[PDB]
Protein backbone atom coordinates (compact mmCIF):
# COMPACT_ATOMS: atom_id res chain seq x y z
CA UNK A 1 0.00 0.00 0.00
CA UNK A 2 1.00 3.74 -0.40
CA UNK A 3 1.96 6.05 2.28
CA UNK A 4 -0.62 8.56 1.12
CA UNK A 5 -2.33 8.01 4.17
CA UNK A 6 0.64 8.52 5.99
CA UNK A 7 2.84 10.97 4.15
CA UNK A 8 1.34 14.37 3.80
CA UNK A 9 2.57 15.56 7.65
CA UNK A 10 5.65 16.01 6.19
CA UNK A 11 4.85 17.91 3.14
CA UNK A 12 1.98 20.32 4.91
CA UNK A 13 4.83 21.40 7.49
CA UNK A 14 7.06 22.19 4.39
CA UNK A 15 4.10 24.84 3.28
CA UNK A 16 3.89 25.61 6.62
CA UNK A 17 6.85 26.60 7.76
CA UNK A 18 8.78 29.12 4.52
CA UNK A 19 5.52 29.02 3.04
CA UNK A 20 3.49 30.94 4.85
CA UNK A 21 6.43 33.69 5.35
CA UNK A 22 6.67 33.85 1.49
CA UNK A 23 2.64 35.38 2.10
CA UNK A 24 4.12 37.20 4.86
CA UNK A 25 5.84 38.84 2.27
CA UNK A 26 3.45 39.84 -0.29
CA UNK A 27 2.37 42.62 3.04
CA UNK A 28 5.86 43.99 2.59
CA UNK A 29 5.87 44.53 -0.57
CA UNK A 30 1.77 44.85 -1.43
CA UNK A 31 1.79 47.88 1.20
CA UNK A 32 4.88 49.29 -0.84
CA UNK A 33 2.47 48.69 -4.37
CA UNK A 34 5.24 46.94 -5.50
CA UNK A 35 4.70 49.19 -8.56
CA UNK A 36 8.58 48.62 -9.95
CA UNK A 37 7.46 48.07 -13.65
CA UNK A 38 9.04 45.05 -15.46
Amino acid sequence: APDVSSALDKLKEFGNTLEDKAWEVINRIKQSEFPAKT
